[PDB]
């Protein structure tokens, strides 16, 4: 069946490229492109498998985002960190604030840049600013673990991810660039935006989820419901492997891998 082999192949799609800093978004338009997926149900159905993505870090994190809120599930929480520091709701909060903020005020503008164009500027232009947190980053990280970090860095990662409101720009590029501009290390950082990504994500598809409802009718569920789970086991396999990798690997063939990813765009749609 048509309609359930391709909300596996957008699921895969959807999985692996949230949580890389390589713009699920570009990927998106790219496959819906080829499969012939583009219409108003394209979106609302990409952003209801981007729950599924959403809900691998939830697993993956479970004792940690529910330590953030309050909830001690009887034994001390893992440490992360060189120090007697704990990350704490307010690291998240501050994460949050600017793109809340210059989300909320720029919506209209933000939707009018949705553009093949556009995304593919975000791509080169997020790659670049990958390859310069490498190049800037301190010899010495200040945060070399996740509870290290501080409110300071918290809140310029959280400035950073206005740069994700640009479409094709990726919410983990903008926000790891800025970690590790902020001598946050590769892991800690994204970690971090992981963590922020939860309740960004689950705000921002919860709106377009409203603003969209509409669409949705009974013979969706059996194509939404394919790819929110798909998108779960394989965002889950993602951001293990992610998480392992980037111990010993940097961002530079990520940075490079989305200026071919740029190319597609262009050879795509124009
Ligand atoms: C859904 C469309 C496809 C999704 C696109 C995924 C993006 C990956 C692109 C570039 C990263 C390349 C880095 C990953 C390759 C590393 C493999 C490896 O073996 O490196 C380990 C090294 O040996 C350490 O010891
Ligand atoms: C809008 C979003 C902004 C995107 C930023 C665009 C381009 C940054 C590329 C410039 C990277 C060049 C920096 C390299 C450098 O100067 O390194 C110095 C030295 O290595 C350290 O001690
Ligand atoms: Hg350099
Ligand atoms: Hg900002």
């Amino acid at each position: 069946m048509h309609s359930l082999l391709i909300a596996a192949i957008l699921g895969v799609v959807e999985g692996l490229t949230e949580f890389l800093p390589v713009s699920s978004t570009g990927h998106m338009i790219i496959v819906g492109h080829l499969l012939g997926f583009e219409g108003d149900t394209a979106k609302t159905f990409e952003v209801v498998i981007q729950l599924g993505s959403i809900l691998a870090v939830v697993v993956m994190f479970w004792r940690r985002l529910f330590g953030l809120i309050g909830i001690h599930f009887g034994r001390p929480l893992q440490h992360e960190g060189e120090s007697k520091g704990r990350l704490t709701l307010i690291h998240i909060l501050l994460g949050m604030i600017p793109a809340v903020v210059l989300g909320l005020l720029f919506h209209d503008t933000i939707k009018s840049l949705f553009n093949p164009i556009n995304v593919m500027y975000a791509l080169v232009v997020g790659g670049l600013l990958l390859i310069a947190a490498e190049c800037l980053k301190p010899k010495e990280p200040r945060a070399p673990g996740l509870d290290d970090m501080t409110y300071r860095q918290a809140f310029m990662i959280g400035c950073f991810q206005c740069l994700a409101l640009w479409p094709g720009f990726s919410r983990s590029g903008a926000t790891i660039s800025g970690g590790m501009l902020m001598g946050v290390s590769r892991y800690a950082a994204s970690e971090f935006s992981f963590l922020l990504a939860v309740p960004m994500m689950m705000g921002a598809t919860a709106l377009d989820l409203y603003k969209s409802w509409g669409f949705l009718t009974s013979g969706d569920i059996p194509m939404f419901a394919v790819g929110f789970i798909t998108a779960f086991v394989v965002a889950l396999i993602a951001i293990k492997t992610f998480l392992q990798l980037i111990k010993r690997i940097s961002f530079i063939p990520f940075a490079i891998y989305r200026f071919i990813v740029a190319a597609a765009v262009y050879v795509v749609f124009f």
